[PDB]
Formats: C-alpha cells, structure tokens, sequence
C-alpha cells in the first residue's frame, strides 16, 4: 500500500578520514532508492536515508564493498 523511507546509521570499516567515508556514502547516494546521506567520523559512523522499497542494506553492502570499504551492521 505504501513505500515509506527510513533512516538507517551504522558503523564503517577502513576510513581513513579525508572525505573517504564521504565518498563511500556519495557512491550509495547514487543507488535508486536513497535520498541522502550523512557521514559521522566524529563517532566512526555514517547515516543514510533510503527507501525499503528499492533500497537497503541488502543493496547498499553490496556497494560498500565495491567502494572498497565494509560496513557493519551492528548496533540495530
């Protein structure tokens, strides 16, 4: 009936400040389905808005790691 979008955050692996997990992140703002994403280094973290419809997690690690990073979900 509905597609409504969500904020997931989680942590990240392999950043090495510098906008790299800014650039992570950009790469999943281009996937069809996110609306925005927001980095946290200041807590080791990224924060992202997508839609559960087209996108998730299941789509998003998938391109983390070709971003060449892991994410991880933990946390929740």
């Amino acid at each position: 009936m509905l597609s409504e979008q969500k904020e997931i955050a989680m942590q990240v692996s392999g950043m090495t400040c510098a906008a790299c997990a800014a650039r992570i992140e950009k790469g999943l703002k281009r996937m069809p389905g996110v609306t925005d994403a927001n980095v946290n280094l200041a807590t080791e973290t990224v924060n992202v808005i997508y839609d559960p419809a087209e996108t998730g997690t299941a789509a998003i690690q998938e391109k983390i790691e070709k971003l060449g990073y892991h994410v991880v979900i933990e946390g929740r």
